[PDB]
């Protein structure tokens, strides 16, 4: 027996994980490992002949358009309706979160001060006019905040915000959130919005020890209540392997799976925060309460206002 897996966790760092389901179970997995839109576009293309069985996606804007193209079925599993928070899963059971991140600010205390920076509306404040950075509107990470402002918020007041926000950006668009953290600890951006993992990665070296430095002038700001998003599993609506990949999914989201998979990217678990000692210096976390089908359903109206505003 054997499932197959196209994950969206394009960080290099989940092969450890299946490998304990297999010796676990017996059960082969074949696992490839790429960009997640690159896999929705080839499923959609492939369709009933795809070879996939679970799919693998990070971030609820690319969940919501796996959803949209129909790729997953729903399925039936007491163990993750009764184990993974309503929030963070599909109400009607066709994908499952399986890690947590949050999007976050940093700052670097030798250009602005921390001690006006609470949330994410503290950033119109006129004082940081030309200190703030962000990277550009085609990040889903970035559309997924903004449809988090429109669900509390509403279209009106997030616009505000956003007018307020991009008022105070002075420097070109970001292709990459790694390399928004340099230019914030190197001290030529006083404040970016990034996950927190990629501060956490930086931090332990995994990019050398030059990031590693500059990693080490940011101060991580976790707006309270905090913006959550997630990476998430569903099976392929034609899975061959359905009962396997069923199983596979089970155990990902299960305490020894999520951990798995979180202490590789620096994330947090499903159910409890990292134990990952620079994670947890970062403090505690309280979630907002949007849901990530919430965060999806908001995602054409957060890209329509991020155009008409500026933020490119
Ligand atoms: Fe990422």
């Amino acid at each position: 027996k054997e499932v197959k897996v196209y994950s969206g966790r394009h960080y290099n760092t989940d092969k450890e994980v299946y490998q304990k389901f297999q010796e676990q179970t017996g059960i082969k997995v074949r696992y490839i490992e790429t960009d997640g839109k690159a896999i929705i576009e080839r499923l959609k293309r492939e369709g009933k002949n795809s070879q996939a069985d679970l799919v693998i996606l990070v971030d609820a804007a690319i969940i919501e358009n796996a959803s949209k193209a129909n790729l997953f079925q729903k399925i039936n599993s007491n163990f993750l309706e009764n184990s993974v928070p309503n929030n963070l899963r599909d109400p009607r059971n066709k994908w499952f979160g399986l890690t947590r991140r949050l999007r976050v600010i940093i700052s670097n205390p030798d250009i602005v001060d921390i001690t006006k920076i609470k949330n994410f509306e503290d950033l119109t404040n006129p004082s940081f006019k030309g200190k703030v950075c962000l990277r550009n509107r085609k990040s889903p990470y970035n559309q997924s905040l903004v449809s988090n402002q429109i669900a509390k918020k509403g279209v009106g007041q997030t616009k505000i915000w956003l007018k307020g926000l991009i008022s105070n950006v002075s420097t070109p668009y970001f292709s990459g959130d790694s390399s928004l953290i340099r230019a914030v600890g190197l001290g030529t951006c006083g404040i970016g919005i990034v996950n927190h993992y990629y501060v956490a990665r930086m931090l332990d070296g995994v990019k050398g020890p030059r990031d590693a430095s500059l990693a080490e002038k940011i101060k991580l700001i976790i707006p309270n209540p905090a913006h959550v998003n997630i990476t998430a599993g569903g099976v392929y609506k034609y899975a061959e392997n359905k009962t396997e990949a069923i199983k596979l999914l089970e155990y990902l989201a299960s305490s020894e799976g999520s951990q798995g998979l979180a202490n590789k990217t620096y994330e947090h678990p499903l159910k409890e925060s990292s134990q990952n000692r620079i994670v947890s210096k970062f403090g505690d976390f309280t979630p907002d309460n949007v849901t990530i089908k919430e965060l999806g359903k908001f995602n054409s109206k957060a890209i329509e206002i991020m155009k008409e505003v500026g933020w490119n």
